[PDB]
């Protein structure tokens, strides 16, 4: 019997106990192992088992030989990459999301699903104080999704399809596209996705005189010179909060350019985006009602677990015309028929948490990072090399401290002692000739205590190499 | 404290109790409501809450204004469109997986992960019992995606940028996919997605005389009118159990086919794929290798929830090279870099119930429809529209015992009498001329006396209009 419901709560009780462990451990445990490629594949059977085992020894078999094996995101030493923000809201509401196991690609299929999503979207969009163009009460509307790609790929058909009604059918071959040296990757992925050729996916080069910002006057003379060339220019991606650096675009000013030549402007949210909740933030999204389209990632600030992205249109039937084929069918929204019950999630951890604790939690990450930043500053061994607007810290050795032309390999050093210990996990970038080191705050478990522990480890490290 | 563990463990087993009661409900609750558009988006506060509410009311307010407008997928009445197959196992593995929050787009950001994946997509290759061309150890290696609309994206990208690479950079216009009417929505959707322009996502008209298979010398003629008029083939898509009517392509005349011309054939496993684990149905497997890429989704057969959907392909440097910007590193295998980690909830179901209860599982429901297959074809009132072969029966009014003309749309009066009774919801299209009902035996609770109940109310309603 597949389903049980007496076995059912009685292996619930098992599993949530062996997460409860985990989490625990996670104090302990070596944020990132050092495993040899091919240990669990050898270390498990060839073939499928014809009868079945118990929970408890799967479980056993989890936590021995995968769990060792794992990059354990939510470990308060984990500090790379961006964080996968969890709260026992976001669990719980992925099982009762699982649970319910409600696919609604229709209004039809599941009204309350799909009025859901409407309610959770405009929630968010007031909690970011966005224009009423982007919520479903005044004009505009909003989806959610499960990666930013879904969401880029979205607006990149979109804006494509827009342009090539305008300009002709076979003209895809002459649409260009416009993102700066900083953007993630993911549209340079989409772009050639939706076949948008390699060379018309211009990466406009940023200069530290800029804070490294997209400037709008080499857009506009980009737009012009492509113009002349006989191309169309179509679309254009600005970002708040850049991977390496956190970078955040001029937004109206991108958006008035975008606006003369009749550009569809996108903004990736990613890792700012959701930082935006809060006052002190919010002005880091004027120039929004310029904007065509804007995504955020939930999962990177706002403790709904994995996965949930925002997406907010200012005119929604360009999205739905792109890919159809009153009462809103999100099959018309997005890349497939089958979507999940996200919505239910969201509103679990919105409603259980308060817009309070939300805010507060991305103030006390952005405290935690403040606190590292001012640490790193009163060592004369480190340097800043781009000054933190969230919660995200460049740094790298000083080059005055350190012998001629290798403080930047010596920095790479630090990292790579570092992470071996098993104590921390920081990410590192190569920016042509320097490397750095991006520490970020966000794993949820971490405390004042954990990024003491971090700079002290970071100090005993460097003085370990260094003279 | 967002992640409070005592907290977490009491909060729990409330949503785990609320999912057991949900379940329990299903036998009585009507399947598909009748509710008015904005009936939650009125009920429910404009602005999100400042303050934070208990787990208990949440459940609450979800039990009384959620569920009610919900379109119950796993109740054992439900038997239209495919089914969301839930399982003990699927549900608390989608728990597992979202307490370890481990996101692992490369093999360094989580070995074990990544490792698991092979050999889950191992394991599955082999329980459908493929050559070794597709299996990890054999050349090939498969992946794990969310939904069949990401896999056939991949493809298409892979294939489109095999040709192009072939005949030209600039030839994007000139490229033609091949498919079936009776291919899902899907297909033509990423053809769209990918740059294809319209006129060259050819569906090509499938015939009663075939079963509505797509015949492969029509796909050859239509090949080389194509290739006559200066435009390059690159794509066809072959399907096993198609939506509406359950069709299975001849896949290896097809596959005769596009190796003669050096097409990319690709194959939606989609609904009929997971059956293909059973001895019985592996024949409509054969020709299997000369097939580029095979998607096939898990969550329609095979007990695991939302969402897992397998690809496999022979050359997978053939997509990697398409999305990339030994050790396997999966963000080069689909669309984002943020991944889950579904390996494990699909190593939870597999290794806790087995390959004998699985097969046994989709036996039981090809049973069922058997039955129901037998079941009308002993009313002279009612006629099958083609021959089931899998857990789809396909079924509508005697032209014989209804007035002239109106047997199509009397069949509809009858759908839409029985889902608006509540008591069951049955899935109908349209086909040109004739309107059939399409009953989908997989919804998990359903037993035999279910698909009894269903039948006895399909006749006294048939009663309560013809004659």
């Amino acid at each position: 019997n597949p389903m049980d419901l007496t076995e059912l709560s009685t292996e619930s009780k098992l599993v949530v106990d062996f997460i409860t462990q985990y989490y625990q451990t996670l104090e302990t445990r070596p944020v990132q192992p050092r495993v040899k490629p091919g240990f669990l594949t050898g270390q498990l059977p060839d073939k499928a088992p014809f009868h079945g085992e118990s929970m408890e020894v799967i479980l056993s078999d989890v936590n021995e030989k995968i769990v060792p094996g794992l990059t354990h995101w939510q470990s308060p030493n984990f500090h790379a990459y961006f964080p996968a923000s969890s709260s026992n809201a976001g669990l719980l509401g992925e099982l009762l999301c699982s649970g319910l196991s409600v696919i609604g690609f229709t209004w039809s299929s599941s009204p309350a699903a799909t009025e859901l999503e409407n309610v959770v979207v405009d929630w968010m969009a007031k909690m970011l104080n966005l224009p009423s163009s982007f919520c479903f009460s005044g004009g505009g509307g909003g989806v959610l999704q499960a990666n930013t790609c879904e969401a880029v790929l979205c607006t990149l058909a979109a804006a494509r399809d827009k342009a090539l009604n305008r300009v002709g059918d076979d003209q895809i071959n002459k649409l260009v596209l416009y993102c700066s040296d900083q953007t993630h990757f993911t549209i340079h992925k989409g772009a050639k996705l939706i076949g948008i050729r390699s060379k018309n996916i211009k990466s406009i080069t940023t200069k530290k005189e800029n804070e490294f910002k997209l400037c709008p006057n080499d857009l506009r003379d980009a737009i012009r010179s492509d113009l002349e060339a006989g191309l169309v220019p179509f679309y254009v991606c600005g970002t708040i909060g850049t991977t390496a650096l956190g970078v955040v675009d001029p937004i109206k000013e991108l958006g008035k350019v975008a606006r003369e030549f009749d550009l569809w402007l996108h903004v990736d949210g990613a890792y700012g985006g959701s930082a935006c909740i809060c006052p002190e933030f919010q002005h880091y999204l004027d120039g929004v009602d310029l904007v065509d389209s804007i995504s955020m990632n939930a999962h990177k600030w706002l403790l709904s677990n994995l996965d949930c992205c925002f997406l907010w249109l200012q005119s929604p039937n360009a999205l739905i015309e792109s890919l159809a084929a009153e009462m809103v069918d999100y099959k018309d929204w997005q890349i497939s028929l089958s979507r999940r019950f996200r919505a239910i999630k969201m509103w679990m951890v919105i409603r259980r948490y308060g817009v309070s604790n939300l805010i507060e939690h991305i103030r006390s990450d952005v405290s935690m990072a403040v606190r590292f930043e001012e640490m790193v500053a009163a060592d004369d061994r480190f340097e800043i090399v781009f000054p933190r607007k969230f919660a995200l810290v460049c740094f790298k050795l000083s080059s005055e401290k350190t012998p001629p032309g290798r403080d930047s390999e010596l920095t790479r050093e630090l990292m790579e002692r570092v992470n071996s210990s098993g104590k921390a996990y920081l990410s590192g970038v190569q920016m042509g000739r320097i490397f750095f080191i991006r520490c970020v705050i966000g794993s949820s478990l971490t405390e004042e205590r954990h990024v003491d522990n971090l700079w002290r480890l970071i100090q005993e490290t460097a003085q370990s190499i260094v003279s």
